[PDB]
């Protein structure tokens, strides 16, 4: 059981906030769509090994904004995910 990149259709959740430490592996963070991917919403973070599914309102994907913005080496993905921006 794994979630397949840019397959998530997660009908679970983790609900814990993710350690920073391995955050700084996290190289993308997918969408869920409720619609255009699934039949529900969900922020599920993409590590280089491996993907987790998070609840859209969740404090670790909100923070996550602010760390992966200063992580990641500088390499991120087009997110206008203005609509959250830790206001989530």
């Amino acid at each position: 059981f794994l979630l397949p990149p840019s397959t998530a259709c997660c009908t679970q959740l983790y609900r814990k906030p993710l350690s920073d430490k391995l955050l700084r592996k996290v190289i993308q963070v997918e969408l869920q769509e409720a619609d255009g991917d699934c039949h529900l919403q969900a922020f599920v973070l993409h590590l280089a090994q491996r993907s987790i599914c998070i609840h859209p309102q969740n404090p670790s994907l909100s923070q996550w904004f602010e760390h992966q913005e200063r992580k990641l080496h500088g390499t991120l993905p087009k997110l206008n995910f203005g609509m959250l921006r830790k206001m989530g």
